[PDB]
């Protein structure tokens, strides 16, 4: 008992810079800060934007900042607090069900609007700035109009989907892949979140 170790924090240590007209992505963290931030829960560093890059001591993903939550995914996340300027941050929502986690927004971070525009034709974000053509096929899937193989999105879990407007669609959550080929993407809805806000 005496000896039972504590999980980490989740870590941000970057972001995916869409302000103006190229979208790219930011370190704002090394390694060894990231460890030690993930350790003691206390992280300083401003925050910016609406897409952050998150760590823990094991994987590496996305979390998106939708009406004051910034969403990720169960898989990656667990049952993790987030480190915060004060200290640990508990979840604010965990569904392991639809393989969604949320806390609140961090000062300084801006929020996605969750999109009402009934529009099919989505954009998905990586991990490496990427935008994604994606045609909606149903609730929770997506087509790629260029089909990749799954590294290129791999560590993306988290990740918006986006409508023309920029309005939040989705959460990445999954990829569809036939001999390792990306050809859909599944995702987390965002009427699914705000029913889960409820
Ligand atoms: C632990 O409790 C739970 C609860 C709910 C749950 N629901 C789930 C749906 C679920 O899927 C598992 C995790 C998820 C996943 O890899 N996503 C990411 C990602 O980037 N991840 S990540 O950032 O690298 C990471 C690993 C965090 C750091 C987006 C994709 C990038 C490349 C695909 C790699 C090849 C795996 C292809 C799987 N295709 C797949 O399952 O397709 C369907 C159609 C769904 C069968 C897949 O995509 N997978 C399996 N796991 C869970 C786990
Ligand atoms: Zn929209």
């Amino acid at each position: 008992m005496a000896s039972m170790k504590k999980k980490g924090s989740v870590v941000i240590v970057g972001r995916i810079n869409l302000s103006g007209d190229t979208a790219y992505a930011q370190q704002t963290r090394g390694e060894e800060g990231c460890q030690e931030t993930s350790q003691t829960g206390r992280d300083k560093n401003q925050v910016e934007g609406e897409v952050q890059i998150v760590s823990t001591a094991t994987q590496t993903f996305l979390a998106t900042s939708i009406n004051g939550v910034l969403w990720t995914v169960y898989h990656g996340a667990g049952t993790r607090t987030i480190a915060s300027p004060k200290g640990p941050v508990t979840q604010m929502y965990t569904n392991v069900d639809k393989d969604l986690v949320g806390w609140q927004a961090p000062q300084g971070s801006r929020s996605l609007t969750p999109c009402t525009c009934g529009s099919s034709d989505l954009y998905l974000v990586t991990r490496h700035a990427d935008v994604i053509p994606v045609r909606r096929r149903g609730d929770s899937r997506g087509s790629l109009l260029s089909p990749r193989p799954i590294s290129y999105l791999k560590g993306s879990s988290g990740g918006p989907l986006l409508c023309p407007a920029g309005h939040a669609v989705g959460i990445f959550r999954a990829a569809v892949s036939t001999r390792g080929v990306a050809k859909a993407v599944d995702f987390i809805p965002v009427e699914s979140l705000e029913t889960t806000m409820r």
